[PDB]
């Protein structure tokens, strides 16, 4: 049987405690635990034995009455605690009033499990989990530490606060582990941190699962090179051993937890691989008058412990040969000169542990009050502990702790901690200690960024894509993870507007240079400046000038012979067509307005129909003449020709009324023009056209024939060349959109045409 | 204290059947559990009752000593086993050697843990969780039926097979829920399957949670109309109570597992909201003989069950006045005229029940002959039975089950098994019934379509995403589950690569036919075909036939000085030049290749150069006998003409190589043309326009020559007329593109102009 500390009183509290490590993978059947353990092991049993006679001295507390103690080794193993723990309720079937719960939190389940049929108030000092808030299943269980859940919160807000997006979990198999991790995958799943893999891992595993487990992490390891370990220490311990082994010391950040903690145990000879590594540890100043009373201890004169001499051999490698446990593995023989002051660290949840033995004393010390106020000691109400009201009182206990604060049990029986966040630093040459580098207390995360990566060249952000919002990038979500994307450039003609979504502007809008949101692009039209409309200009006013020339030599020479035979009013009616036909270029060439555009649909619609009207009934005289009504009624019957033609031209205005139209030839480019069907066009040209047609029959009938000075065969050579010059811009204008430019020109030479292959010949005679 | 059901012998087995329903939330700490169950309890404790006497009985198995039991109540709760295993193993601190495990796999796992220490082997019946596989954990646990992966992957298989890929998830709070929805949703998540939200609840759970959980599960309802349900009969049945409460008919499929598998009392009552329901059924046969034996029981004549007379009384609502067990909450009296047999049915799991019970006969049977065999009964050394040797016997034991098939056990203490598919339908008015609709079978899912959904109109596919693969819709995801999209239209220009990705081929590509790959674009060369090409080779052979018959007509009458006007050499040259030049029209219309688009070239730029330059020497010649050298210098002058022209013209294909070259005007069409460039069609153009107007600037004096037949003004007209041309084409030639065809064109009618205004004078000469 496995032996047990004892110490006598009226009242015995039973307490479990990890004093040897957990067995082995190929010994857990056995169920016999390895090597002892002084942080975890004699120095918690040594703070209960001594904290019980500190109770039973001091008179304030507990008073007239002693109170004992029964210490049992879990061996941190949920088997082993199991089989403690029947020991400790062997009675039920002096009683345990109540027992000082087992560091981990899946031995604490169990022991729970059995003692809360029994009524025994279980409190502990480590167990963390989650699970054991719930007071429906656990009923007689209080922790003098807060759950995990604030410590998940706090590993999750130590992991945005440097923006840490990437990053890969491990937690141990168990119960601390596993409800630690489910806790931080939910609040960085809702939080935008995104989890490479969560793995596994039992703590006794060997080393080549620990192995398979690094290369695992490896797998992703350029990305992500944060590992989040929700673990224990000798999980953490076994993968700095595989870093150790594979050759992986310093290219993985581990953010720790509470197992890992301030732990020189689990970083031992592994130093030089955990460096950098971020821990979170629960906040306890060191107990000093537990330093005092444990460094003077020796092997002789401290016998109540039986583990403290195999302890004394496993620390100060050597035999005590005047002792049964001899133990005669160690070569050396150690001399009575060596100290525990040598290399001395006391465990960091040291104070919890003192906190949960007055917290249950303290307990016992209030029902003692309620139950039977009189009497100073056990009264006959007490005899039999009860172990409901006992739960009661320390439900409502409140006192002042070790450390100093108050400490009290909510709802849930846990109570109120901080964290401290600590890092694991290189400080002289072969020397590493861990840093305090902030705190996290209800919320509030405060931590030193210069203590921590004395650079700004941090670790490589675990990042699974660098931030793709660099222009017309977009965000594309390969359904990996939210966190890890690829990217296609946006086109031109899109903008984004929300990540992973770029959609296109309409038809007259382009996208800012911010590329996002898109602005009215600029409206070009005919641009009164430029080489070609000032070419075309410079035309016109040159057409005008000969006009009016003309205009004038006709009207200074009226009687003279050489204009006797032409109706001087048919003339007339061709000065003014050739007169409108120069204007209607400037009327084209400029801002397109509603007065503008009726203004150039009529002026080119009549100019054409105007001049070749009389044109027409001219050659038309002349011809009939020559082949044996008119004067007046040659004016009448040019009179309705334009008529005719004016009455198109106003129906087609009626039918389609003239508006400022914004064309959109290309998804580039803006032009305004004015809004002319493809039939609102080709209906005065079509007449024109007639009347050309008409023209060159006529003139070609009458040819050469002698005249005033043979007019006729300019007449002809003129028509000839305006009709060439009007099929002539036909593929330029009906399948582009330089409109207005190509009429101006248009028009400019068909005119020159008629008032020089005419009249230029009469103005020579006229000088002449 | 609870009551417990003995039977005496030599060797004693324990079990823990659910005889009472779990406590509810409220009275959970009590530890006092409800209602009396008929399948999972009196059935089971009977059984057990009758297997034992029936072995026995039997001489063939255990001989010579007898089999008792210690059958005790674990009111499906994981304290209430714990403390009756703790019953169990008091007597060890006559022996319990072994007991048949409690139904559920987290009860189980409590009793485990606490049974392995003593070494008790504990074959369960129901225990289906894959957690209590692991020996390492679990060594002295053992189960007659197969583990949760083999249910998880029948899940999975029945959704796939009807394509349902968003489906929600339920399972029950404890580890037979928690471990199958772990393992549904990792090989769900591999496979393709998609979980909307995954949901936990107690069994135990009020009313409200039931209504909260089913709020959220229509929460998706419209698009997650399946829920995997890996819950427990009562969590089923709490789904189906606020199915009614909040008015649910028929909405959702509950796909079930071994939980609700075919049990009647799960739905009776609330069957109109369970139809359709599909659930997972562990395949085994009725046994004939305990239905034989318990339809004979009377509560008069059975005295030795302690919860038999509290279950006739709640089955048959009704008062035993007899008997100290009154219960006179119930108002009548129970007549002696009934019976068992009335509404009847045997639990799925009496043949599991039944092989556990023989298969701890058959371990101890085993251990019997391998340490006694010539000792007929408990033989010394076997009168403190080890628990150690007992598991090895009954690892390595098989024998044939009540079913007929052979029972073994694994390396894990498991046993095979296969599954039945049943599906909860309505057969006749008020009349509902699970039917078996398939099997399931080491990977093979064999179930029939027609009894399930017998039409084309089954339950709408659980998917969250319209499958839009219809050709250009492509996928887009949005931070949500991989599983529901957006299907945007990809463009023209590009075909999709991954579905997830769609991307834009070259310049010259486009798509295929359903949007499979991008290939090349087809050519469109300027054919021989179609109206304007046949045109044009009209004219040119209307050209060459007009340039041989005028050659012909030229040699006919050489010397003569009607044809003697000039040096009749330069006569030749004008031929040959136009002869060329008609007979680059067809190198320029056909097949652009290397050697065609190398003469085109030449021909363009050369037969204008010869043309003109004879055309000007001739005028230069005219031009001084009108200021009035000559004689043979003329032809040096040409030639030295031409000489500029083909240095000219050489330097620019030098500088510039003509070689198949690719226009793309548009994204869509493609055509091939020849790389001339714009200077180098400029260059040659703009020469022998300096030539043209200078032949002009030479005509323009030549106006009136009285000459032989007056040439001059024949040369004048052809020469106004061909500057006319070369200017007409300027707006179509420049602008439009179109380059090769009206070159063609101009060249083809250029010549006509000389040839029809200059020779043929001559010829008409000759022909007078
Ligand atoms: C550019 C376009 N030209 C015209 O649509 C057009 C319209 C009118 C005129 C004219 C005139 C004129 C000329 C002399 C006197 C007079 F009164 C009027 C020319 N071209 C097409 C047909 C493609 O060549
Ligand atoms: C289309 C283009 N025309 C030409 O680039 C071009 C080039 C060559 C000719 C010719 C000729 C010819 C004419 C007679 C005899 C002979 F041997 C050759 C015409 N146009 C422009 C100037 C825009 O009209
Ligand atoms: C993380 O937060 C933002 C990320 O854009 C950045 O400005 C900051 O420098 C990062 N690092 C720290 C230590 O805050
Ligand atoms: C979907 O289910 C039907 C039969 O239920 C059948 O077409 C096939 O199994 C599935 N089809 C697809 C597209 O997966
Ligand atoms: N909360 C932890 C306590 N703990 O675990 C370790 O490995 N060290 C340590 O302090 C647990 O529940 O296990
Ligand atoms: N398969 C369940 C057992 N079980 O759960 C029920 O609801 N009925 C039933 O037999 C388990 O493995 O725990």
């Amino acid at each position: 049987r496995r032996v047990v500390a004892h110490m006598p009183g009226d009242i015995i509290i039973g307490a479990l405690f990890s004093v040897h490590h957990q067995p082995t993978v190929d010994k857990v059947h056995e169920r016999k635990c390895g090597a002892v353990r002084e942080q975890y092991g004699i120095q918690r049993v040594e703070a209960m034995l001594h904290t019980l006679e500190r109770i039973n001295s001091d008179p304030t507390l507990l008073p007239n009455i002693t109170l004992g103690c029964e210490i049992r080794d879990s061996c941190w193993h949920s088997a082993v605690a199991l089989e403690q723990s029947i020991e400790f309720i062997r009675d039920s079937l002096k009683p345990i009033v109540g027992v000082i719960g087992p560091g981990s939190s899946s031995v604490a389940i169990q022991v729970q499990n059995l003692l809360q049929l029994f009524n025994i108030p279980q409190i502990a000092y480590s167990a963390t989990s989650m699970d054991l808030s719930d007071k429906t299943l656990f009923k007689y269980f209080m922790r003098v530490v807060p759950s995990d859940a604030q410590q998940a919160r706090a590993m999750v807000d130590i992991v945005k606060r440097y923006n840490w997006t990437y990053v890969s979990a491990v937690h141990t198999e168990g119960n601390y582990g596993e409800s630690g991790m489910e806790a931080f995958k939910d609040m960085s799943a809702k939080e935008g941190i995104c989890i490479a893999h969560s793995y596994k891992i039992y703590s006794n595993a060997g080393e080549q699962s620990f192995d398979k487990l690094l290369k695992k992490l490896t797998s992703h390891l350029p990305k992500a090179r944060v590992v989040a370990c929700f673990c224990e220490g000798m999980t953490v311990r076994g993968l700095l051993m595989a870093m150790r082994r594979l050759g992986l010391a310093g290219e993985f950040l581990l953010l720790g937890s509470d197992g890992w903690a301030d732990r020189y145990d689990v970083t031992d000879g592994y130093q030089r691989e955990a460096v950098g590594g971020i821990t979170i540890k629960l906040q306890s100043p060191d107990v000093k008058w537990f330093d005092d009373y444990y460094l003077k201890l020796r092997p002789e004169t401290n016998l109540r412990n039986p583990w403290f001499q195999e302890f004394w051999q496993h620390r100060f490698q050597c035999r005590l040969e005047g002792f049964p446990q001899e133990n005669s593995k160690y070569n050396k023989t150690c001399n009575s000169s060596l100290t525990l002051k040598t290399h001395h660290v006391q465990d960091s949840k040291m104070g919890f542990v003192i906190n949960a033995i007055y917290s249950m004393a303290y307990g016992l010390h209030n029902m003692q009050m309620s139950l039977c106020p009189g009497y100073a000691g056990l009264c006959d109400a007490m005899k039999p502990i009860d172990g409901r009201k006992l739960l009661e009182s320390l439900m409502k206990t409140a006192f002042t702790g070790v450390s100093g604060d108050t400490i009290l049990f909510d709802e849930n029986g846990d109570s109120p901690g901080r964290y401290e966040i600590m890092n694991f630093k290189e400080m002289g040459k072969d020397y590493f200690d861990y840093i305090n580098v902030g705190s996290w207390d209800n919320g509030e995360l405060k931590m030193d960024d210069d203590e921590v990566w004395s650079k700004k060249s941090n670790i490589i952000r675990s990042v699974c894509s660098e931030p793709c919002e660099k222009g017309q990038i977009k965000v594309i979500r390969k359904g990996e993870v939210s966190c890890c994307w690829t990217c296609t450039p946006c086109k031109e003609n899109e903008y984004v507007f929300d990540e992973y979504t770029c959609k296109a502007c309409q038809l007259g809008s382009w996208p800012t240079d911010d590329l996002t949101g898109c602005d009215l692009i600029p409206v070009q039209y005919l641009r009164w400046g430029d080489p070609e409309p000032i070419a075309a200009v410079v035309f016109a006013c040159l057409g005008l000038l000969a006009t009016l020339f003309v205009t004038v030599v006709f009207i200074i020479y009226r009687d003279t012979p050489v204009v006797k035979s032409s109706s001087r009013e048919l003339c007339y009616i061709i000065l003014a067509g050739i007169c409108l036909g120069y204007l209607c270029t400037f009327c084209l060439i400029a801002k397109p307005k509603q007065i503008y555009c009726y203004l150039q649909r009529i002026g080119i619609g009549l100019s054409p129909a105007m001049s070749y009207s009389a044109l027409v009934t001219k050659t038309n005289r002349i011809a009939r003449i020559l082949a044996g009504m008119s004067a007046c009624a040659q004016l009448v019957i040019a009179f309705i020709l334009i008529c005719i033609q004016l009455g198109i031209i106003v129906a087609l205005f009626i039918m389609e009324p003239p508006d400022i139209m914004h064309d959109y030839p290309s998804i580039r480019e803006v032009y305004l023009i004015c809004n002319t069907t493809n039939l609102g066009v080709v209906a005065p040209l079509g007449y024109n056209g007639l009347l050309i047609l008409a023209c060159t029959f006529y003139a070609f009938k009458t040819r050469n024939v002698p005249a005033n000075f043979n007019e006729a065969k300019y007449i002809a050579f003129a028509m000839y060349t305006t009709c060439i010059i009007w099929l002539a811009f036909v593929p330029i204008y009906f399948g582009s959109n330089y409109k207005a430019i190509t009429m101006c020109f248009s028009v400019s030479l068909s005119a020159t045409v008629l008032l020089g292959c005419m009249f230029v010949p009469k103005v020579y005679i006229i000088l002449a």
